[PDB]
């Protein structure tokens, strides 16, 4: 597992200069920056004042240097910059811009001047890779709690001293929530009081742990602690062993490649929790209540599994064997109609690690072509702007090949410039030729991701009748419900010599595609097509995708910018199905939680039986697949942590998405639980999902909501690779990026299921996509 934690240079804990001023101001200020020895936090001081300001790296989006960040215009801060650090440099090469923001929307900015450029890029490679180190972006519970340990050892510290008042701060607003942690604090026999410091020497990790389980009642443990140990007293080696073995393990999960726990490892572990939480008391070979809560909190009991979080797929099959990661009209932040059209989006959308952006390119007036939502009052960017913009962004996150997407509308003579203007800014990364092995002629696969890695592909044109009269009605549907996209201009020789193996084609019929033979030509469907296809033959639609690509996207009729479930054009195995990435809905949400895994890179291996030519498959089957395993899943929400600084009312949600047959939403909710944003415990009956047809398709989704239902937090687990027992799951906000202490406690079970033992074909299918709706019930008519 190539993977590793943040890996902070004492250069940057010990911190270096720079200069920061604001956008629409004269003055500035010398301040010292800082990254904690952890990498989770740039801190620092505001001259001879209070305190230290900090940035919380979880929701940093980008920190830039040199030709890509942004210079100051007002004539008094140009002048500190330059005469500060080495006169030599010009000002552009010692500035750094971060911007952060806790979804990548709505951003904040940083301006910062620092010495020379070599402190600048320094900087800059540096703390981007804190900030989107995955290791740090999964840590368990104890990581978080390990991260408010080293806020207040380093930027609340005061003269080698952590104020009470910062420890109260950073848990609660509410009164009566401060008043636990005082006592809290008190029973640990720290400083109790409104204006009190704990001395540094006496403040270690593991007295902050006990403060831990001062502070939370976790009741919970005490029955599970009673069930392993039982009448025994303490939970031994052997117990604990077959604890990680039996419960906290997938039983379909591969003795050989995932050896067990042994003996031997499961009492070098107990030592490692018992020092922790024990230390007078240790025994060997012997957990106490708390070790066992600690290891539950630990890294070790990571719901995660490393491998698949990892960049660890088989990246050497076709284009078509993947599911990509795709956005729609990526230049808007907001409404279709109204809003806005953006540059920082597309730097934005590919640094989630997005792979399929979308452009619409338009005549400019002056010349210069421009990208907006035609004939519409949105506003206008400048083409040559937003490329440049794609070439900066395109592979920070991810090494593999970025799809454009160009609906052209432009006058022969200004696309003339929009292929000149992807050379300028492209250069080397654009994929003007196919490669060695791949020619553009029938019967050969497309390439492999590995094989186009830091390439950029361009999917623009290149140079029925018979029909009934409801198909003719239906085919009127879909391309009003196109939109723009419905009529492009006709490709200029410049443009279309760009385009290779993404060749978007006017698809006709199913059988058509397969008779041409030309994995090279592929499909761009707005939903209201693809639905139409999926529904008439679907087994068709699979086996189309082993091939060829299937692009899909939003109808005009959504102007909020509203997202379909993806999981709809999966199942059929569609590979670029584009979302607006605007707007954090459902669908969103799980589309930025899926692409988290495999090294976030925008690709994600299709499972094995939608790959295999020979295999028909029927997305809308309500029986098991033959060959793959149908699940069982048990989700049992017990509590949750630090929901809130303030004493909310809460419930958990559980919803499944994948198969029709599979997807479940507004069925699972617990009970509320009011007035406790601390440790509300929901002791929750199990939710069971019993017949999963298809595992490796669905995932499942914890959502936790605010009595109102508002929005609190949520977590994704795709059921392939999931890992059962008890588990801490720490929430994450709708881009996908951690809340920090905010967790929820649940006990998973997953495992084969065994048991005992009309309507038009279109009709009935309509109906079984209504599971994806929100609400399922009642859009059900
Ligand atoms: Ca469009």
């Amino acid at each position: 597992i190539e993977l590793k934690w943040p890996n902070v240079p004492e250069q940057l804990i010990k911190g270096d200069k720079f200069l920061k001023w604001e956008e629409g101001s004269s003055s500035f200020t010398e301040i010292l920056l800082r990254v904690d020895p952890k990498g989770y936090f740039l801190y620092w001081k505001i001259e001879g004042k209070e305190d230290s300001q900090l940035l919380d790296l979880a929701y940093l989006r980008d920190i830039r240097c040199a030709k890509y960040a942004k210079p100051p215009k007002d004539k008094k801060v140009k002048d500190a910059g330059t005469n500060f650090g080495s006169s030599n440099i010009p000002l552009q090469d010692k500035c750094v811009t971060i911007c952060h923001g806790y979804n990548y929307i709505d951003l904040d900015w940083i301006h910062l001047v620092a010495e020379n450029s070599s402190v600048a890029a320094k900087w800059a490679e540096e703390v981007f890779s804190y900030a989107y180190n995955l290791l740090s972006l999964n840590k368990n519970q104890l990581g978080e709690w390990e991260k408010l340990y080293f806020r207040l050892t380093t930027v609340e510290m005061e003269k080698n001293k952590i104020p009470v008042k910062s420890i109260q701060k950073c848990l609660s607003k509410d009164k009566d929530d401060r008043t636990r942690v005082a006592k809290a604090i008190e029973k640990i026999g720290w400083p109790s009081g409104k204006n009190d410091a704990i001395e540094i020497k006496a403040f270690d990790f593991d007295t902050f742990f006990k403060f831990y389980l001062s502070l939370l009642e976790r009741s919970e443990i005490e029955g599970i602690f009673k069930e392993l140990s039982q009448n025994k007293g303490n939970i031994t080696t052997v117990m604990f062993r077959d604890f990680l073995n039996d419960m906290q393990r997938h039983p379909s999960l591969h003795k050989t490649l995932f050896p067990l726990y042994t003996d031997s490892q499961c009492d070098a572990l107990i030592n490692e929790y018992e020092s922790a939480v024990n230390k007078k008391g240790k025994k060997k070979g012997q957990l106490t209540k708390e070790g066992l809560l600690y290891f539950l909190m630990c890294e070790e009991n990571n719901l995660t599994p490393m491998h698949r979080l990892d960049l660890g797929a088989n990246m050497k099959l076709s284009l078509a064997a993947y599911y990509i990661n795709s956005s729609h009209n990526t230049y808007l932040t907001g409404h279709q109609l109204t809003g806005k059209s953006s540059v920082e989006i597309y730097r934005q959308v590919l640094l989630t690690g997005c792979r399929c952006l979308e452009l619409d390119c338009w005549d400019g007036k002056d010349g210069e072509p421009i990208i907006t939502h035609g004939f519409t009052m949105c506003t206008e960017v400048q083409f040559k702007d937003v490329v440049h913009a794609i070439a900066e962004c395109a592979f920070k996150v991810s090494e593999y090949p970025v799809i454009l997407s160009f609906e052209n509308h432009c006058s022969v003579p200004q696309q003339k410039l929009l292929a000149q203007y992807c050379h300028e800014a492209f250069g080397e990364l654009l994929l003007d030729n196919p490669i060695d092995g791949h020619p553009l002629k029938p019967g050969v696969p497309l390439p492999t991701p590995y094989d186009l890695r830091k390439k950029i592909l361009i999917k623009n044109k290149k140079i029925l009748a018979g029909l009934t009269d409801e198909e003719k009605k239906k085919i009127e549907k879909e391309k009003k419900d196109a939109g723009t996209a419905a009529k492009e201009a006709e490709a200029a020789e410049e443009m279309s010599a760009l385009v290779n193996y993404i060749q978007p084609v006017h698809f006709t019929t199913f059988e058509q595609a397969q008779k041409k033979d030309r994995h090279y030509e592929m499909s761009s469907m707005v939903e209201t097509q693809a639905l139409n296809k999926l529904k008439d033959n679907p087994e068709d639609f699979v086996d189309y995708n082993k091939k060829q690509l299937t692009r899909i996207y939003p109808k005009g009729t959504r102007v909020d910018s509203s997202n379909y479930v993806p999981q709809i054009y999966w199942n059929a195995g569609c590979q670029l199905v584009a979302l607006n990435f605007q707007c954090f809905d459902v669908a969103m949400c799980v589309n930025l939680g899926v692409f988290e895994y495999n090294g976030c890179s925008g690709y994600l291996l299709k499972p094995e039986f939608m790959r295999k030519l020979d295999k028909r498959f029927d997305p809308f089957t309500e029986s098991t697949v033959d060959g793959v395993v149908a699940g069982t899943i048990e989700i049992k929400i017990i509590s949750a942590q630090f929901l809130s600084d303030k004493q909310i009312s809460s419930y958990v949600e559980v919803e499944m998405y994948g198969l029709p047959t599979d997807t479940v939403r507004k069925k699972f909710k617990t009970k509320t639980v009011n007035n406790n944003g601390m440790d509300p415990y929901y002791n929750e009956n199990a939710f069971v999902f019993k017949k999963v047809v298809l595992p490796d398709l669905a995932v499942v989704r914890i959502i936790v909501n605010e009595d109102g239902g508002k929005f609190i937090g949520h977590r994704l687990m795709p059921l392939d690779g999931i890992k059962p027992g008890y588990r801490h799951i720490p929430l994450r906000n709708e881009s996908n990026r951690p809340l920090g202490l905010a967790s929820v406690f649940a006990h998973i079970v997953a495992k084969d299921y065994v048991s005992d033992a009309y309507q038009s074909a279109q009709d009935a299918r309509a109906a079984a996509l209504c599971a994806f709706e929100d609400d399922p019930d009642a859009a059900l008519n």
